[PDB]
């Protein structure tokens, strides 16, 4: 048996606003926390359904394990340029986040990408502008002032700085904040504003960061209630060659096994500035040893790797095929790590990793068995009576339509048999997230459209091992 | 006055090899020491006069102010592979070389290029293979092994370590290197001599390092008559996204005023993996604070750099135009640093830092009154009775021809108003390198053919100044 779906975040209808004046909702994520709470995150796209914009990341919690849900909790929407011309493009951008619970220490992490003010990777510039500074072996963001070239870090509290290392006063950026920090990033001069470093158009302030791609975290250490101002996590993981780097949305995992047990994992994947988006997405994982403090950088799956007998690396690459882009990870009883890599194969893509999720084994495996339309997944471990089992679920196709849920059987060294493939919903079918809910059953968040909804409504859905083998 | 040819690195004739079977001689530089001394180094290209092959850092002394000079002393020359199809591209290779001495410690640097096997620069690997990979780090260089994906390092003693980081201690290679250091990168197992990891081609050892530029160092302590083993500065300097790193060849200078007083500045130049030889070679130095012991790089003139409209990065950039390669560098008195720059433009190139050599200034001054042919230069400062005066030496044109010295007035803001450019050799020429003698005397060894000479021969002129005022 299947649940009828419940609607977790409305879109609006037929182009128009909802009742709230938002006009599309998109990017699912799903966590079973340890207290039992089910939290449901997502992309809160105001005014329209594209990858920029006005986009929060918000969530909703049931205690209820899904029944009902509670009140939107914004955890971070940073405010528009309200002098923008385009307003549609007129906003920083928050996009795509993944969720985890670290199991010791309970808290609760999303991580998601950060734009300023432009097309969020649709808008990249061609050159680079550093973002980052190491002045005395700390690492300041640095800042660009209108027509003049030079440094400009932030340093203590928020205070600029200039490129003599001079404390320019006057000059403050906010960085603990304070609303729902939508004034991270506010510019004064003194006790007055100015305006905002993440503005790109028509600025009322003399700083701006660099035109790049971030990577930013918020915490939460009352079971997804309240949430941390957001930590930019970008220079601990980000390489000098990288163009985008950005989360694999969905839920990530906590390793529970051998000898990396208690790592974290969040996909991610990158560009390079030599294809940026035309061959050169390339997936792998960051990971935190320290519940969350810090964070490292895998190898890329791509890295070293053989396509066609010439070796290609994630930062030289220009190869659309051999592409893999947003990810979904999981661990096997014999610790082996599994990231199933949404790609242009028609396939299903998956990489091994045997040092927890740091390399990646010479060959990518591909399961003609398990269709891939170009759009993301959800996989996950789960434990039926025995031994051993993965879920995963996508779009059935052809295009992004009759969503699937497919279940495999964990063999051996440690391979996969594709056992049954059940549809779970008919018409569009996009992006999706699987949690284990307790008890045999089992949780989806998903992408669907209905009825002239405008893309897209996020909706969940309760389903038994019967659904799935029978 | 102006004395007559002095060869010191006879080049052969019509394709024959000399003396000592050796084809060419090119790539001068010159330098005086603290004793008097005079030292030239030269490329000796044994092969052919392509930037490949089987080339030696060689030098030669002299305590008579270049009346007459000592022998051959190898700086270093890494052995052939015997078992390459092709001995013209059949060897790892060492090109092109900066001298300068520290003048409080009395160390003579010798900063050199350093490729496999192969082409070096003309023959690079179109994707990024790792070179290095730091371990509790702790930087050690990556060896591949045939048939295997995964890192591979040389630890201590020169033990290789499998990519789990297991000693496989039978394989080791040869770091405090003895012979002519011909022997350095050797691979034993035990003490089986297998073959070497700078080969390429038809290995007879299963090891090699990442097909990559690389930046190694040499020192000598007694004024130039015994050299150290190569010193691998690579890791410290050469960024992820770099292509090439290598020197702008020559004699490079120390700080003698300024708050940055006792830096040592190398003119380097990089690619990138956008555009490589054909749009992004980017002038930069590298520098020592602690008398040569680290080394870190300085930003490009090529970062953040406005041109057409644009703003460009060396990391980025595809603009055949806007390159800038080999350089030379001068510091004024008022504590700026001036960079001379091989470019495109036909014009000579100038750009200013302040901060002695990190950053660099908004803008490139181009001065027509002096033609670059596309070729190297060289550029020192000196004083004569009054301010500021610079002397730079390249070809006149069209083409690598005309030996010019071209004398400038340092302007106290400081600019640079040229006074008169005086041939100082008729024929072919092209590379060159300038030092002060001391007495308002100043000598100059540079690349010259007469006679069906095979290129370059590489020659002495030492003199004064009426030839630079009358
Ligand atoms: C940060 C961002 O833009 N993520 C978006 C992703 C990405 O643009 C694409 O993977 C580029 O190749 O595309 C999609 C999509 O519905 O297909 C949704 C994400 O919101
Ligand atoms: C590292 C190296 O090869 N240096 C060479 C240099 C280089 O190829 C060029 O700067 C690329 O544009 O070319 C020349 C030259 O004929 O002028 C001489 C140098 O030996
Ligand atoms: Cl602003």
């Amino acid at each position: 048996a299947l649940t009828e779906k419940t609607d977790i975040f409305e879109s609006g209808r037929n182009g128009k606003p909802n009742k709230d004046g938002i006009k599309s909702y998109r990017i699912p994520a799903l966590l079973k926390t340890d207290k039992g709470t089910l939290i449901a995150g997502a992309d809160e796209r105001r005014l329209h359904s594209s990858d920029w914009g006005d986009i929060g990341m918000v969530i909703r919690r049931s205690e209820d394990n899904g029944k009902t849900w509670g009140d939107r909790v914004t955890i971070t929407n940073l405010r528009d340029n309200p002098k923008a011309s385009d307003p549609s493009i007129g906003s920083p951008v928050n996009i795509d986040m993944v969720l985890v619970q670290d199991p010791e220490t309970k808290r609760i992490f999303s991580i998601y990408d950060m734009f300023p003010e432009g097309k969020g990777i649709f808008g990249m510039s061609s050159q680079k502008e550093e973002a980052y500074k190491k002045i005395d072996g700390k690492t300041y963001q640095i800042l660009y002032r209108e027509g003049e070239k030079g440094a400009y870090t932030i340093r203590e509290n928020g205070t600029v700085y200039t490129p003599d290392g001079k404390a320019t006063d006057y000059r403050v950026v906010v960085d603990p904040v304070k609303p729902a920090y939508s004034d991270k990033g506010d510019l004064y001069k003194g006790n007055q504003l100015l305006g905002n470093i993440y503005f790109t158009t028509n600025k009322t302030s003399p700083f701006r960061i660099a035109k790049d791609s971030y990577l930013w975290m918020s915490y939460s250490d009352d079971d997804g209630k309240t949430w941390s101002a957001p930590q930019d996590i970008t220079p601990m993981v980000k390489a000098d060659w990288m163009k985008f780097l950005g989360v694999g949305p969905g839920t990530g995992i906590v390793l529970r096994n051998g000898p990396h047990k208690g790592r974290i994992l969040i996909p991610v994947y990158t560009t390079n500035n030599v294809s940026h988006l035309n061959g050169s997405q390339s997936s792998r994982i960051i990971y935190s040893d320290d519940h969350g403090k810090t964070w490292h950088a895998g190898e890329a799956v791509n890295d070293n790797r053989q396509v066609d007998g010439q070796k290609i690396h994630s930062s030289t690459m220009n190869n659309r095929r051999a592409q893999n882009t947003e990810s979904t990870v999981v661990q096997l009883n014999n610790g082996d790590v599994k990231l199933f890599m949404r790609g242009l194969t028609g396939d299903l893509q998956v990489a091994t990793s045997k040092d927890g999720g740091v390399t990646w084994e010479k060959d990518i495996k591909r399961y003609p068995q398990v269709k891939d339309v170009y759009v993301q997944m959800s996989a996950i471990h789960t434990m039926h009576e025995g031994k051993e089992y993965i879920i995963l679920s996508n779009a059935g196709g052809p295009k992004r339509e009759n969503g699937m849920v497919h279940l495999a059987r964990v063999e051996e060294n440690g391979e996969l048999t594709w056992l049954k493939h059940n549809p779970i919903q008919k018409g569009e079918f996009a992006y999706n997230s699987l949690q284990e809910l307790g008890n045999g059953e089992y949780g989806i968040l998903y992408e669907h459209t209905e009825k002239g909804q405008n893309a897209y409504t996020l909706s969940f859905r309760k389903f038994n091992w019967d659904f799935l083998s029978k």
